[PDB]
């Protein structure tokens, strides 16, 4: 799965390091994805650049997951839950302030190493 | 709906604040989304970081919307139009330079507070 | 097709211009998209903000493509391959460190100029 993570400015590099590791482990543990398929990249936002429920500057975290289609509803649920808890724990956040979005990508639509599709790679 | 907005560098803080509020209002009023479900986060780009129709540095704005599946085509048209107008009015841009992308996320695939899925929470 | 590209910090301005042009060319050449429909925007990441296969700071590149649904499996394979090669050639990267994700967007869900869906304007 390919994760892009969006957090508020203000956490330390060490805290953000632990978040990346915790998200990666959360993917491996919750759905059994091979470690080599797990990537996550992080971006920080100033409070002035976010709005939540009509309130500019309210805290949020967002984990977007592009992953190969075919996971059961139950594994998808485990993944959302594990990622939400990984963010809340790593950043000292309330889980109500975190959102996780899964985008099911068909195997013909997901690239892997050297520009082959996941279907081409026999995933 | 979760919005990530991509705009050119150089706009005033007031205009970016007005943009975020106008985007949130556009979602609530065009599709009747619960206010608590509406989040938007903003990212700025240097001209050197964009290419449009082969022209490097062409001004653009982009609104990506991850929203729960099931809205009618009619509601999606109202949403796309309302978001385009929110960008155009807030930033003083031509609507031809703005793009809106809606990504339908099944209720099993959309996280809500505390890492339950939208389906789990009875949406 | 609307591309958002994610690369590591530290590449030359010439390399990033070449990357934007090569990505645009790859889309036109591989699937026959009209040049006017092709946009790409670029974001750079610090080593501290990425994790790949559990390794914080491992170099990566990511090309996310939102495109109107309907392209065949073969055209998608050509696109994923061409985009991976545009990144690797432009940035001097190993193609194993690049990923491409395609997101099929129904015409009802893809905004075009002035807040109309691609269906309201017919793509």
């Amino acid at each position: 799965p390919l994760l892009n993570v969006h957090i508020m400015q203000g956490h330390t590099p060490a805290a953000k390091t632990a978040l990346l590791k915790a998200l990666s482990d959360a993917v491996v543990q919750s759905i059994g994805a091979p470690l080599a398929s797990v990537r996550a990249i992080l971006q920080e936002y100033a409070a002035a650049d976010v709005i939540v429920a009509g309130e500019v500057g309210a805290a949020m975290a967002l984990v977007n997951v592009d992953l190969i289609a075919g996971r059961t509803v139950e594994l998808k649920a485990a993944l959302i839950l594990a990622l939400n808890q990984a963010v809340s724990a790593s950043l000292g956040m309330d889980g109500k302030d975190v959102r996780v979005v899964l985008r099911d990508i068909p195997k013909t639509d997901m690239g892997v190493a050297n520009g082959l599709s996941a279907m081409a790679a026999g995933r």
